[PDB]
């Protein structure tokens, strides 16, 4: 009857990032394909981070097309107020349409697809025919083996009726979800709990996801059903270790060909992780994205995407990119923003982290100095970017910079 | 396919006190209270929580349910900002002890009193999207006031729960006749862990601005709509029943455009039953508008279907207007709960029991990492009524919360 999925999507990585293994040094044989992670600035928070991935999407849009954004959902765990919704001030600088619902979705790394999937019905419930919706999933890690895998990045997602990059496969849907004792987050600017359970919970869902997803599509099947595989990835190591553990447990091939069936379906989802870390409830859509512009779509293929947050919800869902998806993907240049960022020094990450102090869950009052760490702003020449200007009693102030 | 509110239920509280009561004490300016339509407000004990409150709101509904019904609840949204954790959903807590099916998506969603219609409008269109035909979804809006001084006795505690799905006999919504509304202002919001900050110098005007605006969206979808004739009652976000009645008023003039004579009579036939339970329960926030749909469904006629119009506010802001038919089939299912019932039985509070417990708030705060908590803090409590198993916090253990049934 009536199509639904992603019709664009970005990445924001950051403003600046550092070299994973010299934080470790500065701070042994772990090396889990980690690079790079991103560091959000203190002037930046997860509605800039959130703008600023969304910009580009914004941006190409025509007047007409913009005012059928309808649905505005922010996905996080890293809120700034306990009834504020970030979708507030992010519908404000991104100038969207009043005629909107907008609002923010919680569940630890599983926000993102809860989002995504409340907005894909949105359109499939044909409530208001040929709107669109705008899925923001926004994280950032402030403050030990946590410190140089924890990124900061946020993914924008127009979801609506001509999904070219990323059309889903209607009620093909295995979620999977129970109470469990894990890494939280019950503490204003930091974490807590243990995530021992947490790689258990993370396969336990990952099988049983997929087999409800088998259960409601029958035929289907984990190495043929999907040319690429995508899952929520906090590094890359542990997504390669996942892998492994479903094509022997459910796919049960031999273990030979394992690391083939990686390379081929997995890898180029990890591209992007490396890049900037673990960034939460964006980090599947992140690997999404980074499938969709490393991987081949010389045809339609099929990508399967296993979504999971900690205490927990999971879900895994399939959808098909098509040859024009991936053309409409290339356009953000997403590698390029990622090759653009700033490098921080260990002493410039010294600043930065003393600084965080300044914008800390609480904070009433406090001007911010883009000029903190001198070289960053005027260091590149692009688009324009927006930053956190002020809090002033409770109310933030973003400002545009060109 | 039909889709909306297949039941209903309202839990108010265990306990609740005076408001004016509590005006003296506090030693307040009686006359800012006196036309406001005040008289109770609940009050969470320490060991009580939003999930508490929301398990005990919802707990009756899924009793009522087959085995095979239950196992069709596929979606399960908390709407709060009473949120005990930046990740982790009080639905996960709320899952496991209603006892659902693992196959279900669950999460929490927050825009200040806005945070229920969101959930359930999500909710709808996961029925009309038809994704797993004969599902159902449970949407839960809780919230509680812990501890600015004008706040205290008007600041209520409550949840009710809204089983959604494809025979609504208590409220069928109209598809697609939406009218939302948002954009950013400074207002009072919650930037703080156990209390709120801002200004609600604004409020007002934005309430009244969304107001209006919702339903003029509405008549743009939904044409030949009409403020007076489409709506047989009409229900609001209700942090209190008077400035309700002021918004009703405004409207009247703003968009229905009637006399000023014939609107306290409009008054009393469509909004005052939406207003009853509010009184017995103080604001609860995200679930103060379905309060007040639920009130409306008890405490009006529904001889025949009727259509009730709800309007959706939460600072910050973002706002909703949405309609629906509700039957006397419906309004049967509903008096099932019995929610006056339980409203009456509940314990109320003395000013120094009040003292007890105010103090007591203190050791189950947001950042808290381990407490105990005595039940009999408050001794008559507990062993007060003699009602169905009612779901209290009984710890904190390394942040992880331990719940235990009381008979």
């Amino acid at each position: 009857m009536v199509s639904a999925g992603i019709e664009a999507m970005n990445v924001f990585g950051g403003t600046a990032y550092l070299d994973v293994m010299e934080l470790a040094k500065y701070r042994r044989f772990e090396n889990l394909l980690m690079k790079e992670k991103a560091v959000a600035l203190p002037y930046e928070d997860p509605v800039t981070f959130g703008v600023n991935a969304a910009k580009p999407i914004i941006d190409a849009l025509s007047e007409a097309e913009k005012d059928r954004i309808e649905l505005l959902i922010t996905c996080s765990e890293s809120g700034i107020d306990f009834g504020k919704s970030l979708s507030t001030y992010i519908h404000e600088y991104l100038g969207l349409n009043r005629n909107c619902r907008l609002f923010e979705v919680k569940q630890a790394c599983y926000s993102g697809t809860a989002g995504f999937q409340m907005a894909v019905n949105f359109i499939l419930s044909q409530t208001s025919p040929g709107a669109k919706a705008l899925v923001i999933a926004s994280d950032i890690s402030r403050f030990s083996y946590a410190e140089p895998s924890a990124g900061a990045g946020a993914v924008a997602v127009l979801v609506g009726e001509n999904p070219e990059v990323f059309q889903i496969d209607p009620g093909a849907n295995g979620y999977y979800g129970y109470e469990v004792m894990d890494t939280c987050r019950p503490i204003p600017d930091s974490e807590a709990g243990d995530s021992d359970l947490s790689l258990m919970s993370y396969l336990d869902c990952c099988e049983q996801t997929f087999l409800e997803y088998q259960k409601r599509v029958p035929g289907a099947n984990y190495q043929d059903t999907f040319q690429y595989l995508a899952y929520h990835t906090p590094f890359g190591g542990m997504v390669k270790g996942a892998h492994r553990t479903m094509m022997r447990k459910v796919a049960k091939v031999k273990t030979s060909g394992i690391e083939t069936d990686f390379l081929t379906r997995v890898k180029p989802g990890l591209n992007y992780c490396q890049r900037v870390g673990n960034i939460m409830g964006a980090a599947l859509f992140l690997a999404l994205a980074s499938t969709i512009d490393q991987g081949r779509f010389d045809t339609p293929k099929r990508i399967g995407c296993f979504s999971y947050g900690s205490g927990c919800c999971s879900e895994f869902y399939s959808g098909i990119t098509t040859p024009q998806g991936q053309e409409r993907q290339r356009t953000f240049g997403i590698e390029k923003h990622l090759d653009r960022r700033y490098q921080l020094s260990m002493e410039e990450y010294e600043l930065l982290f003393k600084g965080s102090g300044m914008v800390r869950f609480g904070t009433r009052n406090v001007k911010l100095d883009f000029e903190m760490i001198p070289g960053i702003m005027q260091s590149t020449q692009e688009k324009p970017r927006l930053f956190l200007e002020e809090i002033s009693e409770f109310h933030r102030k973003y400002r545009w910079i060109s």
